[PDB]
Formats: C-alpha cells, structure tokens, sequence
C-alpha cells in the first residue's frame, strides 16, 4: 500500500522495528545500501540510482523527510503506493540526495523546535499511519 | 498538552523512545511500577537522552497511587486494548487527555482494563493477525494524532 524507503540505516533495532511495522500495516520496505549492519515484503538496493532504476517511482509521489526547504507532512494528501524516503537517524538525508527532491516533495514532521531527532521507527510509524488514515485504513480494522 | 501512561513497561528502549517522543511533542510522561528495568539519570544519558527530556516525568507506585496523585478525569482517560474497544481515530481528543498503555508483552492486565468504560477503550487500526505494534510506535502514532487534532499547537 505504502512504500517506506530507508537510506543507509545505521541502528539495527530501528529497521527491525520498521520491518515489523510494515507487516502490521501492509507497507513495503526498501533499503538503500550500504547498511550499518548485517541483515539475514522487503527489498535491498545497492544505492539510489539502482533503486530508481529498479523501482521507477513516480517522482510526484516520492517524498523525502528533511527539515530544509520542506513543508508539513500533514498538509499534504497521500495516495496508496506513495514513496516515503527517510535518512539515517543521525545524519538524515545526504544533501546531495535532498537536492534530487522538488520542494513540494519535501516534508517534515511537526516537532517542538529544538530538539533531538525522533527515533526513526517512530518517525516511520507516524508517517505510515497518517497516510493510512487518509486512505481510510483500508484492509485494516 | 497530553499525558502518556506506561503501565509496567518491560523493555528499556521503548521507554527511551517515549521519553524522546514526549520531549519532542510536549507530552507529560507517567510510569507505573513495577517496571522492567531500572530508571536512572546516567543510564538515560548513555542511551542518548538529554536532561530536559527526562527531568520532568513521574513515576508512580501502582495504579491506585497514580489515580490518587493525578486524579485524571475518567471521561478523558483512554486505555489501549483490543477487547471492548473502539477505533482510536474515531474519537476527538482534547488537551489534557490521558493515554494509557500496557507492557509490550501482554498489554494491559484484564483487571485494569476492567476499570475502563467501553467508550474509554481504544485500539489502533491494524492488519488482523498478528502481533503487537511496537510499544513506542504505538505511543508516537497516538500522540501525533491527538496533536494533529489539536492543530499541532506549539509545533513545527
């Protein structure tokens, strides 16, 4: 229903949590190597162009989570099979990658200004659930 | 703004995540003993928690002690359970509301769920199966939704 994409994730437990969140919600998981850890509906990609090559996402429906040049995630309408792109919990998305995203495809979660990053799994769960809400919690209940 | 209550949390990391979720959204955190892990300023700091984040949380001895010390409005105190519950997103939430979660392993003890009126019972939508949504993910989805209903008052 939704595609969650993790770019070079670092902390094993986060992905674990994300993997499980996808099962519970019907979302698909994409990983962009390199990963910070060994990992023994999900697909690992070698780097970003390979992912772009293999999945050919609709650029208008692929959203990046960045605090620069973005709007509020909740101000946008989402559709099934949207792509939601998250960076590593520490760095976030490399600027070079962010540079590949149009303003309107730049999103962020409201937060108290401040402040440390939300755990990645939490960030992904809120994102998927909000999109799911808009999609009427189809298939769920 | 909102109140999160974790009743006998078992797994440390989940509580560290919730401590961060709280800091980040402005929610007040309540823990109900017994816990699964020691709670500690140092421990929390090596887990990557600042001192603004965890300073102003409250630990209670048991459910009675909590009810005593806080006196939550019953009509605005919601338990997460799958038995006798409505869908979470089908309700309206107000500043000051209490959201009550059980341990990752079992969820809320039956006995506790028994003190909750049906209209004060809720669940997250989920593919039937299954397993539990992770504790901290569950809490973050709930706070953010309530906060969404509140206009993300004080945020961005």
């Amino acid at each position: 229903m939704f595609n969650v994409v993790l770019v070079e994730p670092e902390i094993p437990p986060n992905t674990g949590n994300v993997i499980r969140l996808c099962a519970n919600t019907g979302a698909r998981l994409h990983l962009i190597e390199p990963l910070g850890f060994p990992l023994d509906q999900m697909r690992v990609h070698r780097d970003w162009d390979a992912f772009v090559a293999a999945e050919a996402p609709d650029p208008a429906r692929m959203f990046a989570f960045t605090t620069r040049g973005s709007g509020r995630f909740h101000d946008r309408a989402f559709e099934p099979g949207d792509w939601f792109v998250f960076g590593a919990e520490t760095r976030g998305l490399a600027p070079a990658l962010v540079d590949r995203f149009a303003p309107e495809q730049r999103v962020r979660l409201p937060m108290r200004p401040g402040n440390r990053s939300l755990n990645l799994s939490n960030t992904v769960a809120v994102v998927v659930f909000e999109a799911w809400r808009q999609a009427g919690f189809e298939g769920g209940a």
